[PDB]
RNA sequence: CCCCCCCACCCACAAAAACCACAACACCCACAAACCCAAAAAACCCCACAACCCCCCCACACCCCACCAACCCCACAAACCCCACACACCCCACAAAAC
């Protein structure tokens, strides 16, 4: 529900969960990142 | 894979020993303005005709199975240590030796 997701966000203070970052990195890295793509942004932003 | 004697650091003139030293120096820094190897706009899946979307299919079929006799890349026999003449048998031995 929108309400459930919003409360989940609020509980973490509007901060990404570790699993969120892990998933984002896993998707971005195992992809041929195009120049200004969302993939490139995800790789550059969330890494090590 | 010891030796010539004397000898016996692949030591040595003096002066001396940083492969230090003109001075000025001392980022293998620096032209300014500036200081993303950004920017026209419109855009922004290296998406898209449509039908379609197994690099699926004729059918019969479907062990890259099958003639049977068969089926150890067994066998003549005699045999069967890639064993033997004796003499023998350290790839020992002149002597002197024998780092």
């Amino acid at each position: 529900s929108p309400e459930a997701v919003y409360t989940r966000i609020m509980m973490n203070g509007g901060r990404l969960k570790r699993s969120h970052i892990r998933r984002y990195v896993s998707v971005s890295s195992n992809h041929q990142a195009r120049p200004n793509s969302f993939a490139e942004f995800l790789n550059k932003t969330y890494s090590s």
